[PDB]
């Protein structure tokens, strides 16, 4: 059961006015590609908060990954889901490296010592805990807002290299004795696994499934050319996303720039 929103003044939406001309703001199954412009982030902060939204984000942190920990939780304190509860889960072999950063009122940090298996031992936990989950890498840091705006039950993130190529160019697994296996005439966008998230239940189904391929992959002496990307991607050709984050989601400023049709530039790689 969802409460009535408030009065709120804001400019009225123009039917016959796109607020984006020069990119697909919405995909061939009706799922939204987010984009700046596209939501009313006060109307989306409503929705979301009378609901006491909590979410979750897990990065993995293992050996010298654990330097980026301190620039990620920092920078998430800035621009990650602020005014929500938020539950980090930071996987890692070494708890002790972990830094130590203030958080915000509301959001909690769990170090849980030890990835598509790890996601699919802490299910119950998750299912208790938070609402929806985002699952990013840590060699990155938030630069602008990344809010509710991409919540949904199961969110892909475009790969910043390949938005604007062809499907054949797509590197997904093109080997037919791969469980990851796309075939030249198939795919509608290539996702990146550095930032997928949903609700617990698909998040779970989408590593549950990804985990079983992989096996299968292993069993028959085969390894996908990019491991977890290639099994994400064709989870989700199978499986589509109720929404797709654009490349603002997801980039690298030294290697792409700042392109026009990037109007902000919201998670980035670590040089």
């Amino acid at each position: 059961f969802m409460v009535s929103l408030p009065r709120m003044v804001y400019p009225q939406p123009k039917v016959l006015t796109p607020c984006r001309k020069d990119v697909l703001v919405v995909t061939p199954w009706l799922a939204p590609i987010v984009w700046e412009g596209t939501f009313n982030i006060d109307i989306l902060n409503e929705q979301f908060r009378l609901q006491n939204t909590t979410i979750g984000l897990t990065v993995f942190a293992i050996k010298k990954y654990v330097a980026f920990l301190k620039l990620f939780l920092e920078t998430a304190e800035k621009h990650f889901m602020v005014g929500h509860r938020v539950h980090y889960y930071v996987f890692t072999d070494q708890p002790a490296a972990v830094p130590r950063v203030t958080l915000g009122t509301g959001r909690q940090l769990s170090v849980l010592e030890v990835r598509m298996e790890m996601i699919s031992f802490c299910e119950r936990r998750f299912l208790s805990e938070v609402d929806y989950l985002v699952c990013v890498d840590v060699d990155m840091e938030f630069r602008d807002h990344v809010g509710v705006e991409i919540l949904t039950p199961l969110f892909g993130t475009l790969h910043p290299s390949f938005y604007g190529s062809s499907r054949e160019a797509f590197t997904y697994e093109r080997r037919p004795q791969s469980q990851a296996y796309i075939p030249k005439d198939e795919g509608d966008f290539y996702y990146m696994g550095a930032f997928f998230g949903g609700s617990v239940q698909e998040v779970q189904r989408l590593t549950r499934a990804c985990h079983q391929a992989m096996m299968v992959d292993q069993a028959n002496g085969i390894e996908a050319v990019w491991h977890d990307c290639s099994h994400l991607n064709k989870y989700l050709l199978r499986h589509k996303p109720t929404k797709v984050l654009s490349p603002e989601y997801l980039w690298d400023q030294q290697l792409l720039g700042w392109p026009a049709v990037l109007r902000k530039l919201r998670f980035t790689a670590v040089p």
